[PDB]
């Protein structure tokens, strides 16, 4: 699709068998999802943003479907204000910025 930016670029994703809503985020290196159970093992990490740092659980090689497009990669789980799809997965679905 072509998505304009008058509204937040929110889309449906599937992760761990469950549907969620997430923000397509060119300003995020990584994909960060609200607290949930994910199958498999994780390792702790800290990530930063506009206000400081939070602690997350890093899961690797997680399948994520984003608006019907498949990705498999790193998903960070923790107390993010908004579910965000970052560049690590945006590149897998061939997403670009255009103007
Ligand atoms: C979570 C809230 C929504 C997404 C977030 C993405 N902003 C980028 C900006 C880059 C830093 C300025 C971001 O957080 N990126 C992180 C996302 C986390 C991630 N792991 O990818 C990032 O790339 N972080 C890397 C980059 C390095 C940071 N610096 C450092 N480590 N020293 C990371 N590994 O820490 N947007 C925002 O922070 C904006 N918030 C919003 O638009 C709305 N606020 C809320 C709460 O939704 C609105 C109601 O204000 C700010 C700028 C106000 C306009």
């Amino acid at each position: 699709p072509q998505i304009t930016l008058w509204k937040r670029p929110l889309v449906t994703i599937r992760i761990g068998g469950q549907l969620k809503e997430a923000l397509l985020n060119t300003g995020a290196d990584d994909t960060v999802i609200e607290e949930l159970n994910l199958p498999g093992c994780w390792k702790p990490k800290l990530i930063g943003g506009i206000g400081g740092f939070i602690k997350v659980r890093q899961y690797d090689q997680i399948p994520v479907e984003i608006a019907g497009h498949k990705a498999i990669g790193t998903v960070l789980v923790g107390p993010t204000p908004v579910n965000i799809i970052g560049r690590n997965l945006l590149t897998q679905i061939g997403a670009t910025l255009n103007f």
